């Protein structure tokens, strides 16, 4: 006959979400070429047009320098594979500097200020092959079986 | 006339970044001294700052604030257990122990107290105020 | 009689013009010393005043470190020699971070992300003897008998 009150907390992050409102820069004059990319994964630049002024990007592969991370957008993205993706032949929202949430494949929390190493598919890994100049921003969390890590980005 | 500058005060209005979600874990922090991140909580998002020690990587420089911190001394100080402003990118005046101005664009080195001994770079400002010998430092975020 | 209509396109850029509205930084507390500076060419620092605060700049020279690139302005520039120049003893708008259109004297288009090399006179050249931290941004065009190149400047 006694009443019961309960309490629940929200999750703090989603893949490809901008971590906070610090100094950031979005490179939005790019176009997806040769396939599709995942929100929360790194991309590489294929070529930059001399006159038209659009860069050509795709998912990261072996032996390629990353350029940025795709970020969430409720308008520019299409829903496929139960998640947000960017389809081929369309404008993309690439983040080049700032704090972002990234998909992870590691199993242990990282160290603040250490260098970020990626996997061959553009996802963070504690023992990846591709080396970057980015550093960890401190965040490390999970959303319903999806691991997320907070990454600091600076311009190339 | 007027004094030229004070420790912990931002030099110019160029690109700057200030992290206000921090707290002094232990001891007191002097305004205008470098700080380091002892522990960054993964979920809570707060950074525990401390005065620079031997063989550690600096993070930023504590700045002044007339409301966040008050003190009975002439010089401002951050008390233990209080929110702290730390600037991570931009030009700031800093405490120094050197006596001659170094070359412009040189890479500066930090003492064990958080001071400036004989990566951040020199910006070109070298003044004197009440025997403090401020130095102007450019901080980048890596 | 058959009616006719015509078409013509404008140019893309001008020497010394700011490329786009990405994150940039202009250092306006500078003074020109010992000579004239061409808009769209790199500059060097000869003395930074310790108390007054102004910086003394001049055209680039052999065995020196460049600081930035002067930009266009319709109020701070004098019209001499059928073009815009910065005269001696006047304030100059010097850019130290961002994308800019810069004078060039090479013959082949550059590759994205590679390092920039300068000539003795302060103009971009593919085999110059001066090393810079700057990179190429992909723009490469030509005004009337003038070559231009898009350059990304990082803060020194």
């Amino acid at each position: 006959q006694i009443n019961a009150s309960y309490q629940r907390d929200m999750a703090i992050a989603l893949p490809g979400m901008v971590a906070d409102t610090s100094k950031y820069n979005i490179d939005g004059a790019c176009v997806v070429n040769e396939g599709d990319v995942l929100v929360g994964a790194a991309v590489q630049v294929v070529q930059a047009q001399a006159v038209d002024g659009h860069k050509l990007v795709k998912a990261l592969t072996t032996g390629t320098t990353p350029y940025g991370v795709a970020i969430r957008s409720h308008w520019q993205t299409v829903n496929a594979q139960n998640q947000m993706i960017y389809e081929d032949g369309g404008a993309i929202n690439v983040m080049t500097s700032g704090r972002v949430w990234m998909l992870s494949k590691s199993t242990e929390a990282p160290t603040f200020g250490s260098a970020v190493k990626l996997d061959v598919d553009g996802q963070e890994k504690s023992d990846g092959t591709i080396e970057t100049t980015w550093t960890y921003a401190g965040g490390w969390t999970k959303y319903k079986d999806i691991q997320l890590v907070e990454v600091q980005l600076h311009q190339l």
